C-alpha cells in the first residue's frame, strides 16, 4: 500500500493529515502495511521549487500505487504564468498518469436529508457516482478560435477515448449496484450517436451490468426529480462537468464531496473543495472530503471495498453526532477526526 | 387578432381547444376581435397530406399574427424518414418564420410549492424565464460528421446571432423584473468568451437592465439551490436546451409549462409537453400548459400584458381549487377549463 501524499495549499495539508490519521488507525488496527511519503505540490511546490509539479513529486507518484491529494492553489499564485500555476500542476499530474476518468460521487447520508435542497422523500437514498471523461471533447477539440465576427469550438471524440471511459464506468458499476447510465445528445448530435453506439458495443462485454441510455437534458431533469434511482453514470467532458456539478448540490455542503481520477497510471484521490486560505491552519476545516477521498482510495486503488465502506459509514455517523461548523456544528478538524476514528474503531 | 391554430397530435387538439375556450370567453366579454382557423400539422398533417408542414398550413402561418400550437408527434410517426417526421415539421415551421428565441418560463405558483421536487422554502417564488437561442450553435454547426474511428460536431456562433437573441432577452427583462443572466462557458471555450463579450456590448444599450453573467455548470447548481433569485436567463442552443429542461422540473409537473418562439416572423406559442397518445381524447389531459401558452400569446403576440396575466392568475387559482389528476386532483380537461373560465370571469 504505497501512497504518494501531495497535501497541497491552504487547508489541504491539515485535512490531508486528518485523512492520514484515519488511515493510520485502520492500518494499525488491521495491519494493512500502509506506507506513504509526502511530496511538495501546488503553491507549496512553487514556493520551494519554482513550479507546481517538481521532479521529486513526479517520480513520487510514478512509484506509488495511489495519490492522496489535498487542496491546490490560492490567491498567492493565481497571478503567475499559466504554465507554472497550481491548476497547471494538476494538468501535468493527470497527464503524467494518463488519467481520463473523473469520479464524482454525490450521496445523501441517511439522516442528512434535511441538508438537501430537494424535498426529504426525494433526497433519501441518493448514492450516485458520476464518471466524466477528462481527456477530450469540446474542452480540447480543435479547431477552436475566434475572430471579431465569430467564434467556434469543436466537440470531437475518437472511439478509443469513449471506449476507455466506458470500460472504467462498467467496471465501477460491477463493484457497485451493477447499473450504468450513459448520457449523450444522440438525438441531435453525431458525436452523441457515436458515443451511444460505442458505449453500446463496450457494454456487450459486461452483460452483468444493465446499460441504460439517456439524453443530457433529460438527465438534468432526472437528477432533481428522481436521483435515487441512479447508480453509475458515464458521459463526455462537458456534459460530465455539468451533471457532476448538478449532482454535487444534492447533498448540501461542498466540504463533504470526495473525488477521484482513474486512468492508465497512478490513481489520484482528492477533495473537491478549494484551499480556503483564510481558514488554513485554524483547525476549523471539515476533513470529511479528504477522509472520504481516502476511503475512495482504499476501494479503488487497493480494492478494499468493505473497509472503505467502513470509513464512509463512520464519517456519516460523525456528521450526525458531532457536525463541523459548515453543517451548523462546532466540531473542529481535530475533534471531528477523532469522532470518525472512534466510530470506525467501535 | 389573427390566430393560426395548429392543434397537432395526441392530446394537442383537446388542450388546444381548452385554450380556445378561454380565449373565446375573453374575446366575447372583452370584444378583442379574435379570429382563428385551424390547420393540419404534425402526424395529423402526415396522415392527411403526407408531410408535417403542408402548404395550406405554411400559408396559414405567414398570414396569421400568431400561431397557437398543440402537441406534435407520436409513436405512429417516429418511424418515418427524418425529412417528413413531426419533429421535422416544427423545424421547418421555426425556420419559415426565422424564429430564434425560445421562451420557456417555469413558475411555482403560490401554494403549489408542495408540487416541487425542491424543499418548500426554495421553491417559493420561482418565476424564471429561460431564453434559448434556436437558430444556431452546435445543433446546426458544421463541420459535423462521423467515421468509424471518430465523430465531431461544431459549436459555432456569429455576432448577429448572439446579438438578436440578447436583445430579445433584454426587452423581455424590461417588461419583467429588469434582470438578465447570460449563461456561457467563457472560462474554457472561445465561443463562451465571444458570447459573453457580445451580450456585454448589447447590454450597454439596456442600462436599465442589470446584466449578470454565469457559467452553465454554475447555473445548473444555482437553479436547484436558489432558483427564486433569477428573472430572465439567456444562453445558446444546447445550454438553453439543458437549462430549460432543468428549470422545467421546478414547478413539479410538466403539464404546466407553456412555451413560445419569437423571431422575425410569426410567433409560435405551444405547450412543452408531449402528445400523450394513450390518454388522448380521454379528457384527462391538463390544459394548463396550452392555456398559459395562449396567455403568452396574448402578451407577446398582441401586447395584452394585463389580460394575459389575468389568464395566468385565473389558471393559478384553478390549480389550487380544482387540481387536475397530475397534481393529485380529479379535475379533468373540461372541468378544469370551466374553473379557469370562472376565475377569469369572476
Amino acid at each position: 500500500m504505497k501512497v504518494a501524499v501531495l497535501p497541497g495549499d491552504g487547508i489541504g495539508p491539515e485535512v490531508t493529515e486528518a485523512a492520514l490519521k484515519v488511515l493510520r488507525a485502520l492500518d494499525e488496527a488491521e495491519g494493512l502495511g500502509l506506507a506513504y511519503e509526502v511530496f511538495p505540490f501546488g503553491g507549496a511546490a512553487i514556493d520551494a521549487f519554482g513550479e507546481p509539479f517538481p521532479e521529486p513529486t513526479r517520480k513520487g507518484v510514478e512509484e506509488a500505487e495511489a495519490v492522496l491529494l489535498g487542496s491546490v492553489g490560492g490567491p498567492k499564485w493565481d497571478g503567475l504564468p499559466r504554465k507554472i500555476r497550481p491548476e497547471t500542476g494538476l494538468l501535468s499530474l493527470r497527464k503524467s498518469q494518463d488519467l481520463f476518468a473523473n469520479l464524482r460521487p454525490a450521496k445523501v447520508f441517511p439522516g442528512l436529508e434535511r441538508l438537501s435542497p430537494l424535498k426529504e422523500e426525494i433526497a433519501r437514498g441518493v448514492d450516485v457516482l458520476i464518471v466524466r471523461e477528462l481527456t477530450g471533447g469540446i474542452y480540447f477539440g480543435e479547431p477552436r478560435g475566434m475572430s471579431e465576427a465569430e467564434a467556434w469550438n469543436t466537440e470531437r471524440y475518437s472511439k478509443p477515448e469513449v471506449e476507455r471511459v466506458a470500460r472504467v464506468a462498467f467496471e465501477l458499476a460491477r463493484k457497485r449496484r451493477k447499473h450504468v447510465v450513459s448520457v449523450d445528445k444522440a438525438n441531435v448530435l453525431e458525436v452523441g450517436e457515436f458515443w451511444r453506439k460505442t458505449v453500446e458495443e463496450v457494454g456487450r462485454g459486461y452483460p452483468d451490468v444493465a446499460l441504460e441510455h439517456q439524453y443530457v437534458d433529460a438527465m438534468a431533469m432526472h437528477l432533481v426529480r428522481s436521483p435515487a434511482r441512479f447508480d453509475v453514470v458515464v458521459t463526455g467532458n462537458i456534459f460530465g462537468d455539468i451533471l457532476s456539478d448538478l449532482a454535487s448540490v444534492l447533498p448540501g455542503s461542498l466540504g463533504l464531496l470526495p473525488s477521484a481520477s482513474l486512468g492508465r497510471g497512478t490513481p489520484v484521490f482528492e477533495p473537491v473543495h478549494g484551499s480556503a486560505p483564510d481558514i488554513a491552519g485554524k483547525g476549523i476545516a471539515n476533513p470529511t472530503a479528504a477522509i472520504l477521498s481516502a476511503a475512495m482510495m482504499l476501494e479503488h486503488a487497493f480494492g478494499l471495498v468493505e473497509l472503505a465502506r467502513k470509513v464512509e459509514d463512520a464519517v456519516a455517523k460523525a456528521l450526525l453526532e458531532t457536525p463541523p461548523p459548515d453543517l451548523g456544528g462546532s466540531a473542529g478538524t481535530e475533534a471531528f477526526t477523532a469522532t470518525v476514528t472512534a466510530t470506525v474503531g467501535i
